[PDB]
């Protein structure tokens, strides 16, 4: 408890922080509940303590975009220093500074509008395999967990697009590449992650990560079989200043997480406002129709037209933005838009608390689409509106996640509608944890068209 | 490296310990090799430091007497201590000084001669589904892997003389109750646990340990389950200064590792000696069929009855005792047998390279189970051969163990032979590492009478 003057000096508000914790009592109510008071009680700009690390919440759009796109690479160019990693140090979302910018460069090409249009045909294998495995659950009118079943495509479009381990993880839940890779930001551990950091290198020290070193050594020898038994990772290897062997293990094992948990989780976000908003699944079921007659097989060109999804895609992301907030650290005493920001402080945007501010939105916890129609959808801000970040550290994969997702939703809604059960928790309350996910799985009714 | 004059004081001899290390690098070719070293370099007693922990380790047989039985509860009454173990602390093998007198007292009518005679009809129900699995296999002249096979026999015999909960964990390799069962002293961790002993009580504090947070949590409930939906856990929900609930849990856990990486491991050992000894498999598959003619049912009585196959048992144990060495903590600066012991120090017997001693044993390393016949059993030290200890802090699932096994060997003998193949590794070479176990999985042919 030494250096927590520093809010108190440069006249910047907040709450108060209590010795060796700093404000973390107060995330008894997740991230977002905690945003959501601070941004109401402070206004603009507020500062808390997560331990002896000062962090800096900015909620103003022109120095947003200062910090995530023109000073990116002067002054806030790395993420809070997260540990302890073991060799996962090489991975593009956790590198830092100069490792980073060399390996979002070798991995850039691998989203490209040519490659992701050339993984169309193949993730379109797979959201029909999800039609067969769902209408063996929908003939029995048994309620359906999304995240179950949903997750079981995004870890087959995940697996195919990467390395073409083609899997039918639903109906095969007992491999070793499904066992695996199915395996909280507020539970005892990472409580005292952020309190003793001086504890972390304690553990680089060790060995110990917070990835076990069994999937790991799973999946580094699985790649360099592949790797030497011949997707992201064709397009890996070709590209190795070169990638070293073991650094291009690291960046296989984050994009499967990225997309696992996040295709996954979001869809699971999307049916349940479509199925508690019956109108909009109606209008949606509509659109997808009219652009492909027949229940006829989605193209990338034709994902694309449709409109009205993308606006039902984003506005679940404004209600459940998977990212809660955008972090990056300042390297340098830098002052930008008037306000003198000390070198090591941690600079952090709220985007729940921001996508659901009433000063930006009317009626902010409505699910509304229309939002982000044609029309209205340029009285939004960019730097307001932040499911995928923005500028130089944005999401990397933005471009695969939107249409994968969007590939999924036009090959379930031509066939299924979903009703909402008895069991299910409306309206849904979200966890008092530290990541986007609801309390409760979500539990729906299936009804095949 | 402060304390580190302590035996260069007392006139003891040993290898000269490195400044915060100790002889710790001397483990490359595992506990086994340093020990039959030392005690073949320094004769009857030596002493070597484990970090700034010193140990000494006695090789007399009226010494080891007065540690292991004499004054064990007086002086030498607890094992090393071993950590992180988070809720573990409560296992009666972890636990220490009266909370092990009152666990050993709690826990010790479940291992009867009354008892153990009532698990014979049900453990038998078991080695008969193990015929089942190696017919199969016997019939597909293809070889097998013992462990693989054996462990699931063991499994199952643990899992129905404690739980109730019969599977055919062979065939159903992808249970809840199966994956998590299944899941080293001298790898990266442990190193660095050894030497820094400090950062124990720094893991405690996380709710680290060594057993995942996960499994436990399994069987915390899955017992809580059964102890709510209602063998060992029906002798000891019957037994609760009673047994605390989270108490009882984890007694249950230490039973299944204990029986079910032991009595495979040592099934394997078994069986080993009987292929690459064709003459004493032929002995032993005489023998059986004479108490058991016609292939019959053995009994509790009459295993007791069969005395090579006990003779087999011992000798392999004496070649291959899981032991490897026994420990004790002293807690008072005593003077036994002529030798003053300061407070703190770690007394350590080494089985292992007793049991391959010249001067005990003609022909040490060969396998000749004719030591133990009933016409040579006598000059054996019973303090020599200490396959599962001594005294009050002896194995307390000895009597189970030796009868598990043998219900195994004598439902197998019956009905298969063993044959070397080539990829049988003879002479078999041990683990450099820091337990009992084979370098190359064991690989045999196996053939139907
Ligand atoms: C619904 C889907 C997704 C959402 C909403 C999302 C959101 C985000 C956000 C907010 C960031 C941080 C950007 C910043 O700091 O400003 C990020 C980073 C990242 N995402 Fe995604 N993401 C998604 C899916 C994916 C997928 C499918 C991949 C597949 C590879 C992926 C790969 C990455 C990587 C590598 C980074 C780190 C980029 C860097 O640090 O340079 N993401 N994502
Ligand atoms: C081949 C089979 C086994 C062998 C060779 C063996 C050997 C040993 C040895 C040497 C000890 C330490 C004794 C000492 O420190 O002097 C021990 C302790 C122990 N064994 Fe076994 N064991 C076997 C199987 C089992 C089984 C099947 C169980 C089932 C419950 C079991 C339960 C225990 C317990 C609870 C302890 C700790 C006792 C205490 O600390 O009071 N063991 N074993
Ligand atoms: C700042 C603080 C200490 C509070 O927390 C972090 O430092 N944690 C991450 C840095 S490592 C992160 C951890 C990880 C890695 C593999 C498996 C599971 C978890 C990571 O690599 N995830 C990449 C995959 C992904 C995740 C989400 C969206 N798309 C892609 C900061 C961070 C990194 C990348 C994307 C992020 C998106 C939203 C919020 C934080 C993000
Ligand atoms: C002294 C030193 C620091 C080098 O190492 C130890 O402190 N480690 C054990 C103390 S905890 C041990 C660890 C464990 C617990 C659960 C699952 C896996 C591992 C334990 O509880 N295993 C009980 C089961 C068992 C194991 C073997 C034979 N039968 C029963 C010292 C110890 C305890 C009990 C039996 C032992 C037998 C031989 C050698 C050491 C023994």
């Amino acid at each position: 408890t030494h250096s927590h003057g520093l809010f108190k000096k440069l006249g910047i508000p907040g709450p108060t922080p209590l010795p060796f914790l700093g404000n973390i009592l107060s995330y008894h109510k997740g991230f977002c509940m905690f945003d959501m008071e601070c941004h109401k009680k402070y206004g603009k700009v507020w500062g808390f303590y997560d331990g002896q690390q000062p962090v800096l919440a900015i909620t103003d759009p022109d120095m947003i975009k200062t910090v995530l796109v023109k000073e990116c690479y002067s002054v806030f160019t790395n993420r809070r220093p997260f540990g302890p990693v073991g060799f996962m140090k090489s991975a593009i979302s956790i590198a830092e500074d100069e490792e980073w910018k060399r390996l979002r460069s070798l991995l850039s090409p691998t989203f490209t509008s040519g490659k992701l249009k050339e993984m169309v045909p193949i993730i379109a294998q797979y959201g029909d395999v999800l039609v067969r495995n769902l209408r063996r659950e929908a003939e029995t009118g048994k309620p359906v967990t999304l995240k179950d079943v949903f997750g079981a495509y995004s870890m087959d479009v995940i697996t195919s697009t990467s390395f073409g381990v083609n899997i039918d993880s639903l109906n095969n839940p007992q491999d070793p590449f499904v066992e695996n890779t199915k395996k909280d930001f507020l539970d005892p551990f990472f409580l005292s992650i952020t309190v003793f950091p001086f504890l972390i290198p304690i553990l680089e020290v060790l060995n110990i990560c917070v990835f076990p070193r069994e999937v790991t050594n799973f999946l580094r020898k699985s790649v360099k079989r592949m790797k030497e038994s011949r997707d992201f990772l064709q397009l890996m290897i070709d590209s190795q200043k070169a990638l070293s062997d073991l650094e291009l293990v690291a960046q296989s094992i984050i994009f499967i997480f990225a997309g696992y948990e996040t295709t996954s989780s979001v869809l699971s976000f999307i049916m349940y406002e479509l199925a508690t908003h019956p109108d909009v699944q109606q209008k949606l079921q509509e659109e997808i129709d009219a652009v492909l007659p027949n229940k006829a097989p989605p193209t990338y060109d034709t994902v694309l037209q449709m409109e009205y999804l993308d606006m039902v895609v984003n506005e679940t992301l404004r209600l459940f933005p998977i990212a809660m907030r955008l972090e990056r650290v300042c390297k340098k005493d830098v002052e930008i838009n008037g306000m003198f920001i000390p070198k090591g402080v941690v600079v952090m945007i709220p985007s729940y608390a921001l996508h659901r501010d009433p000063k930006y939105w009317t009626e902010p916890e409505k699910f509304l689409p229309e939002r982000f129609s044609k029309k209205n959808k340029d009285n939004i801000d960019p730097y307001i509106y932040t499911p995928f970040g923005s500028g130089p550290r944005n999401c990397i994969g933005m471009r695969f996640a939107l249409m994968n997702m969007k590939l999924a939703l036009i090959r379930v809604l031509q066939n299924f509608s979903f009703k909402p059960c008895k069991e299910t928790q409306i309206p849904l309350k979200l966890s008092l944890g530290g990541l986007l996910q609801p309390e409760k799985p979500v539990v729906l009714k299936v009804e095949s068209r």
